[PDB]
């Protein structure tokens, strides 16, 4: 059971320096390809632009794009995922002043440079297969 | 040194089941009566209402407060402030239904009960007499 509703949509707002922590764990096992989904709206409106969309397939790769003037561009990837199978995980997206930085259980894996400031991030989904333990945004 | 700048203003959304975790550090001794301040705005404008305003006179008590329609309302206190002089405090504020809980390293100081929807706070202010290391919001 989710400590928090899935999707879960957090009104935030980040800075240069702000930390978006999210701990949960997958509701299906590996071999069924669950996924996890963190996109940084604009708005709470769902077809406003996203500034970073974050989509986990478990045990295969991960894809990050972002949608700007309701354009999706191009899209980035890594095969770099190391989520355990079944087990609690800790993500952690860092706002620096050039990328977001992505670490997985205290993983470096990816960062993904800004297009648009992360200052015009004003909702943060958290979406897919997964129970939500904790959501915490640190400064 | 300050991780954070002071007075620090911190957009924020909270709902039942938040907590607000603000860490830090006085920047003078006991004797010397330093205070810490934090507030929950209705808006980032300083002069907007208050929903809970609480000001630690360490080694002494702590005052809390409401701000309604521009007019402070009545004065509640506690006399239980366990901060230690010169050292590192974790102060937590739990939004729940009825209340603010607030804790001091820890420890349950006090229960501020709710005169306006916590939901309508929309601004946490950090002041006074501290060093911030980190302020995080977490659901």
């Amino acid at each position: 059971m989710s400590s928090l509703p899935v999707p879960y949509k957090l009104p935030v707002s980040l800075s240069v320096g702000s930390c978006v922590i999210i701990k949960g764990t997958p509701i299906h096992s590996f071999i069924n390809d669950p996924q996890l989904q963190v996109d940084f709206y604009t708005d709470m409106d769902e077809d406003s632009d996203i500034a970073f969309r974050f989509r986990v397939h478990f045990g295969n790769h991960v894809v990050m794009n972002r949608r700007e003037f309701g354009i999706w561009m191009l899209e980035e990837t890594t095969d770099y995922v190391p989520f355990e199978d079944g087990k609690q995980f800790e993500l952690c997206i860092y706002v620096h002043y050039n990328e977001y930085e992505i670490k997985v259980n205290g993983i470096r894996i990816y960062g993904f440079v800004h297009r648009i400031p992360p200052s015009f991030v004003k909702m943060v989904q958290v979406s897919r297969d997964i129970s939500l333990t904790s959501v915490c945004v640190c400064n």
